[PDB]
């Protein structure tokens, strides 16, 4: 996150760290027992880590739990990131508390102009490399579907929608990816591509829940 705040330990609940050795990606965690992420995030071998506020040192409210299968969107295109979407089921089930807790899933679409909570651990440089150790938090609004076609021409799908500030200086980063996109308490969004990062006329996208929520919701009930 570029140009955002502290947020403070345990204040977003729902925010997972993927690690497979070290962080990698960011999730959110929509039940007990599962997690959303970016498609593009895809490994094996991941450790979800619930909990965290340091992901570098042990501080007593965390959970690790090894992934037992991972689904990939079954129309995710890795060139153009189109439905860049996947869920992660955890070995055993989270045990859910104040600090460790689900997001909801959108029963509607969010419009543009909607202020949405964007988190996550990675680079806080615009130009440069630098890797907090504490979760970082942005307040940004969605933009409209036509300033976000016109940012990026010829790239931003109906599975897509992007948020930040058209004038730099405030956006999501690598490392970012896979974590939330939080409005009015409902998950519409996900860490998903940017060009660079925190850049005049070059928005964070981030694909777009509420269209998933079918998906979600049937490959939940038969996994
Ligand atoms: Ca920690």
């Amino acid at each position: 996150i570029v140009g955002g705040y502290t947020c403070g330990a345990n204040t977003v609940p729902y925010q997972v760290s993927l690690n497979s050795g070290y962080h990698f990606c960011g999730g959110s965690l929509i039940n007990s027992q599962w997690v959303v992420s970016a498609a593009h995030c895809y490994k094996s071998g991941i450790q979800v880590r619930l909990g965290e506020d340091n992901i570098n040192v042990v501080e007593g409210n965390e959970q690790f739990i090894s992934a037992s299968k991972s689904i990939v969107h079954p129309s995710y295109n890795s060139n153009t990131l189109n439905n860049d979407i996947m869920l992660i089921k955890l070995k055993s089930a989270a045990s859910l508390n104040s600090r460790v807790a689900s997001i909801s899933l959108p029963t509607s679409c969010a419009s543009a102009g909607t202020q949405c909570l964007i988190s996550g651990w990675g680079n806080t440089k615009s130009s440069g490399t630098s890797y907090p150790d504490v979760l970082k938090c942005l307040k940004a609004p969605i933009l409209s579907d036509s300033s976000c076609k016109s940012a990026y021409p010829g790239q931003i799908t109906s599975n897509m929608f992007c948020a930040g500030y058209l004038e730099g200086g405030k956006d999501s980063c690598q490392g970012d990816s896979g974590g939330p996109v939080v409005c009015s308490g409902k998950l519409q969004g996900i860490v998903s591509w940017g060009s660079g990062c925190a850049q005049k006329n070059k928005p964070g996208v981030y694909t777009k829940v509420c269209n998933y929520v079918s998906w979600i919701k049937q490959t939940i009930a038969s996994n």
